[PDB]
RNA sequence: AAUGGGUAAUUAUAGCGAGCUAGAAAGCGUUUCCG
């Protein structure tokens, strides 16, 4: 198998700093199980199979299918979900539960069913104890809010 | 009958509990001493 580190950098930067930082990323990926990919950071070191079949093909398609077929929720909901994924106390489970149930009712009753499906999926992979589906969801939201930013 | 007195409840009830934009952007990634 093979293991990879994928950095992410703005333009007009060196290729020595860049190569060294993603070398540190591939070494943090080597340290995991040496079958692993570290997108962008020293955490986020996923196994490669879980990155393919549980981040692209599972979570990020279900995020993209939500936020492109509704108008009322936007960037702000995504940023406030990213924060609750990044903190994750025991209290933030209840706070995320209150937030998502509180935004059930605010939808147009035509999109309340689709928001309810997204509510159930996001709460289910927030309160999963195994800590796989939580950092995978955080990375899926990072990639999705990367790929929809304007100038 | 006259006289002297007031007494018992309820003290807020039902909701909303924040929403959407922005989530960093331009520059500089080496220069001099040195051959």
């Amino acid at each position: 198998t093979l293991s990879a580190g994928i950095g992410l950098f703005a333009d007009k930067t060196p290729i020595s700093l860049m190569a060294h930082q993603t070398g540190e990323l591939e070494e943090a990926a080597k340290g995991n199980e040496k079958d692993s990919i570290s997108l962008f950071s020293s955490d986020y070191t996923f196994k490669f199979d879980r990155f393919i079949t549980n981040v692209y093909d599972d979570k990020l398609e279900q995020i993209r299918y939500f936020f492109n077929h509704q108008d009322e929720r936007g960037k702000n909901f995504i940023y406030k979900l990213i924060e609750l994924l990044r903190n994750h106390d025991r209290m933030n489970m209840a706070r995320l539960a209150y937030y998502l149930t509180r935004l059930e009712e605010l939808t147009r009753e035509t999109d309340r069913d689709k928001f309810k499906t997204f509510k159930n999926l996001f709460y289910s992979w927030y309160t999963n104890k195994n800590d796989k589906d939580r950092k995978e969801a955080e990375l899926a939201l990072l990639l999705y809010i990367y790929e929809i930013r304007k100038d």
